[PDB]
């Protein structure tokens, strides 16, 4: 029942996230200014410990539109999270804890957001992700999860493709703990949505599966706001939309505008708002100690309690259930099991051929069983990117019959973009989750928007990208990355793996799964691929090594993937006509540049020419190579064998070149690549 | 009405397809059996000439779900296109007219389909550029222009959100000649359609304001889809999707199994199947000649009497209204006004400091009146990528009363793919096209499945990507681009131009407009930069070029965009402590790498350090510069200046590079990195 306070503490949090923007002289007022009656209903409803924004069974919030984020700065600094007034006070300024849009790292902030439609597909993977906690480990009496995964979501989040294809999946999977509250302001930058947006949003997300309610006055309505929140935590098998109609700028003298949208109230419209409210003017950063206290009474003291008791109920679940207990526990200490890393496969010279797909395939056929955490799946490909095992279950809903909330393989259907967020998602709950979920290589492009987040953010999710090259042969070259790799290893902290044989996959599996902060790519082949006298898990672990060493080399040759292979195969020809090439595989220029100096120009020495054998683009190897044989052109619709002999990679064409380039620099001194100046 | 021969016809197109599979054995069978007859009954009433494949008016035809692509072939032959039994007999193998999915570049194939959600977004386009094209010339007796953009697409294509952002826009744009039949087989790669996918589409779509229309029987009833392509084409203020009910490959002996998707049928069924449609087991690529007679009759000479007709009626309008049809007829030949490209902006150094961005806008404004084919927008920041002409009309339907169809500024809406293969499908339109679409240089990302096919297929898209870097200031990392450069770079065929000024914008567009086969992405600035002193559109224009040359420099330093002013600063401190710079600017890896190597090793020589200047990912400059100063990790939230500071992006902090460059090198003979050894 909402009091005066309640409507004290609304104005305190519009003015402050008002104030937080116009003195940065930077942000976005408007949305901020509308939705802080919902932010209030919804944090004085939600189950959090703000001492402790960790506990595994907090209710979590993502805001998926970021740039309302002087909205989470305030709600977070009044309920007694880590964030002060100076730290608001600096908003958008170089090295604050307050950048122009919410990053992960910092407390009470799930996700990182700004990039549209990513907020609300993160929170897909949230709820799914307790799905499977809350079934793996709730047993009767020990209801360890039950949070709810509450959204706040503009207009541009719902115009993107990405909200729409997680959307459909929340949907068929009935994740009924997923309040979504649409802040329905009939703005956004251009102007208003009927100039572009104006489809029946309701309507849609009805045909989804999700349950859609509504609330008339955002603005003033409180009640409204309470009751619609409650009858969504009714909606046990159905996400929930709540179409919240507000005005952009509220109280602002231009609200309503698109004006009030970006840019920061002008002077007196602050002051007029101040008054307007109740407050001074003149003064700014102020906070009422009615407000502080009511928060204390109604959020940060309960949580506690509630955490508390969650630390008992942990405590006899463990007596209870002795090794689920310390299963969880150890998930939640963020270990991974004790020496798993033996359980994961190794071949030599002498084991047969076969294609990086499948090797994938036994990997993850070895760790399901030791790995209670790993939850993943595929962008409707499961047979072609060999990505099951063959015990599973798969995460669905009980009364589909074909699954249930506990089943560890993901069915995404074909949408790239959302399985790469939701993945986040799943990493960014908690209780050491270790998502996957496999495609095509070339595919994982249109997933570049949730991948770059990864990596900013700093969340080690695992994209198992089959199909790698021109050895998809006739498919044609709609589906034969050139560009991929090269663009991901632009990208800073994301390894891009590509694997040459059985032990260079069990090392790509063993440091992505072993990672805390970088996400990841397995690029793996259709073709098969024989193993190498010289791989081993140890050596490839370090993202770059000699394979084949000569004394006194006229060349070394650097390739990855296939290639090594091939270039293994061309270095006996050279053999034969007395060039002695020193070959290195080079499975990760991110983990090899981890390396040490030392260690990286033993392998990549100085008066040596290097040339580098790669069937993609050739603009990423000049940080390695002197000379690239790669390909920077499309491909070819035709039998992978002879689209490889089309584009020259054969042994006697690698050889060939890797003797024009030692004449080319015969008599030269040449300076390693790995050098630099400053 | 239809009879026995349409019945045969149907069987022709079925075994063909089935045929052209198993030859490859490589191929879908199942949609091509399963759609064969909506095929034949579309492919009917469809104003088209087999024999002028480019005739403007003709009913457009688009395959989204391309990997049904034996269908399109066996339709292309039968009806009289270009295609052969033989190259039908090569489908699928190294160099045959016949790959694996369509690509643009042949006759009858409008769009490069594969990629799923690419060819429905597609479509979108050649609507909206029809509507447009009639809006503009159609006079009073003269109808030009009316054709129907027809689209078939399959369960894959809807499940990816770039046809969710383009069936909103198409919806709200009311393009009532687009009319969609949905392959309703249920069954896509992972089994059925339920174990991800059981929204409601139809409800879905008229919620973006589509009209829905259902064909139960769509393996036999010819009478029922030939009713509902009617019924569609009466509603001129609706987008029409048809979704019609078909058992995958039909016919078949697995019919209706995930099994007939993407692998052709065993011969025992294939010998069946033959004799089950009346055809004989034992004989392979068999056209019945009645078929071929029956499509001569009711398409090709119906087809071409459409297309003369068309002629004698252009002739009068050219002769009714001069100008009208002269621009009409030059924009129909391709080639741009002469010297239009007199009518944009030059510079000096006198002039004032501008953000390339404001410069973009300006020669958007000098130009739009002397192109008439030039269409284009932002993504709901036409206010940050100043993406209008002010005297413009926006394209909407002539109800809204914001515009009418003869408008040539477009809102797609915060709907980055979509825009991006709208603007290709624009373009693959004809009559000159020159669309332009905006969005901030790091979310062309989200296009980046539009843009790779914009390259691969050569539509001449020009992204107008605005806030190029650390430069986007406060926004912090998730707005600044690192790595999208680099990727675009690495991608073959498109041009990235970051101009650095005035001149450099000018020579950018230049450029950008007279392609004919090749994309381009503007990378434009935030803050202001001044007018170079040794800038112009001519030295642009080759892609890169020296700005200020000394005679003997002691280092080369290469730049780009913002880089080059400070480049030039950084020459002006280090001749002071006397090491002469040369800078040399390059606005286009692209273009100055289709130079003449004499030109190009005239600009980056042996035996000068070079080192390259540019505030994003070092990863793309092996290329030209023997040391790379450059951005390897995410950006900042602060003011831009303080943020460059920090980086170490000042006159000082690259002097001070050069000079540890110079003495790094000194005592080396250096090379220049274009000299490639094979
Ligand atoms: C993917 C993506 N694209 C774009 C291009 C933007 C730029 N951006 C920021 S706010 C916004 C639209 C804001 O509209 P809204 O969601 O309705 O927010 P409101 O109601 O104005 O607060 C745009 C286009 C973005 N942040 N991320
Ligand atoms: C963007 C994208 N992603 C993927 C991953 C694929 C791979 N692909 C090809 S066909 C298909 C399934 C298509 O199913 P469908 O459209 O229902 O086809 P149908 O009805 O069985 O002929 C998939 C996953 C693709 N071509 N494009
Ligand atoms: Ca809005
Ligand atoms: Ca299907």
């Amino acid at each position: 029942q909402f009091t005066d306070i309640d409507k004290l503490a609304v104005s305190t949090i519009r003015i402050l996230a008002v104030d937080t923007v116009s003195k940065a002289n930077s942000g976005h007022p408007g949305a901020p200014l509308g939705m802080a009656p919902a932010a209030h209903v919804l944090w004085s409803q939600m189950r959090m410990n703000p001492t402790n924004p960790d506990w595994i069974n907090r209710d979590r919030f993502v805001l998926s539109n970021g740039h309302a984020v002087a909205l989470l700065y305030s709600m977070l600094h009044l309920t007694g999270y880590d964030l002060s007034i100076e730290d608001l006070k600096q908003f958008r300024q170089l090295g604050s804890r307050t950048p122009g849009h919410p990053e992960f790292e910092l407390p009470g902030v799930e996700v990182t957001t700004g990039p549209l439609g990513q907020g609300i597909s993160n929170a897909v993977g949230m709820a799914m992700a307790q799905a499977n906690l809350a079934a793996t480990y709730n047993k009767p009496g020990f209801t360890l999860s039950d949070n709810y995964t509450y959204v706040f979501l503009g207009d541009g989040c719902l115009q993107e493709g990405i909200s729409s294809e997680a959307s459909s999946l929340a949907g068929h999977l009935k994740l009924g703990n997923l309040i979504a509250i649409y802040d329905d302001n009939k703005i956004t930058i251009d102007g208003a949505t009927s100039i572009s947006f104006d489809e029946d949003v309701a309507k849609r997300y009805e045909a989804y599966g999700w349950e859609v309610l509504y609330v008339e006055n955002g603005n003033e309505d409180l009640a409204g706001i309470a009751k619609a929140i409650a009858q969504a935590k009714l909606s046990k098998d159905k996400p929930t939309l709540i179409k919240m109609t507000t005005t952009i700028g509220y109280g602002s003298l231009h609200a309503g505008s698109h004006s009030v949208h970006g840019a920061p109230l002008k002077a007196d419209d602050v002051k007029q708002l101040k008054s307007k409210f109740g407050f001074n003017p003149d003064k700014s950063f102020v906070v009422p100690q009615e407000v502080y206290d009511h928060y204390q009474k109604t959020i940060l003291k309960p949580g506690v309690e509630a955490n508390n008791k969650w630390n008992k109920l942990f405590s006899e679940y463990q007596k209870k259930f002795p090794e689920l207990g310390a299963e969880l526990a150890r998930r939640l200490s963020g270990q991974l099991p004790a020496n798993w890393e033996s359980k994961l496969p190794t071949y030599t010279a002498k084991d047969s051929a076969v294609a990086t797909r499948k090797l994938s395939e036994t990997v993850l056929e070895d760790v399901y069983n030791q790995l209670p955490e790993l939850i993943g799946g595929s962008a409707d490909l499961t047979p072609s990117n060999l990505t099951r095992w063959k015990e599973a279950l798969d995460f669905q809903p009980p009364s589909s019959g074909s699954g249930n909330y506990s089943g560890r393989y993901i069915r995404y259907g074909i949408r790239e973009h959302a399985m790469g967020a939701i993945m986040n998602g799943i990493s960014a709950f908690g209780a050491n989750y270790k998502p996957y979920g496999g495609t095509f290589l070339n595919f994982v492009s249109y997933a570049a928007g949730a991948v770059r987040l990864s990596a900013l953010s700093g969340h080690p999710v695992i994209w198992v990208a089959t199909h790698d090259s021109i050895g998809v042969g006739e498919d044609g070259p709609t589906h034969q990355p050139i560009e991929t790799l090269a663009h991901f290893r632009s990208l800073p902290n994301i390894q891009v793996w590509r694997p040459a044989d059985g032990n260079e996959v069990s090392a790509a599996y063993k440091n992505s799964l072993e990672s805390k902060h970088t996400p990841s790519i397995i690029a793996l082949s259709r073709q098969n691929l024989p193993q190498l006298e010289g791989s081993s898990i140890e050596s490839a672990s370090k993202g770059g090594y000699v394979l084949q060493d000569v004394a006194n080399p006229d060349i070394i040759l650097v390739a990855t993937g296939s290639e090594v292979s091939l270039s293994v195969e061309a270095a006996k020809t050279l053999a034969a006509k007395n060039i002695k090439a020193r070959v290195v595989s080079l499975p990760d220029f991110f983990t090899f540049d981890k390396q040490p100096l030392e260690y990286r120009l033993s392998v990549l020495p100085d008066n040596v020419p290097i040339m580098s054998v790669e069937v993609l683009a050739t603009t990423c190897w000049g940080k390695y190579a002197h000379q690239s044989f790669g390909i920077d052109r499309f491909g070819a619709s035709g039998k992978a064998p002879e689209v490889f002999k089309f584009f020259g990679f054969t042994p006697e064409g690698v050889a060939e070149r890797a003797q024009k380039t030692i004449a080319f620099y015969k008599g030269d001194k040449l300076i390693s690549p790995l050098k630099k100046a400053f």
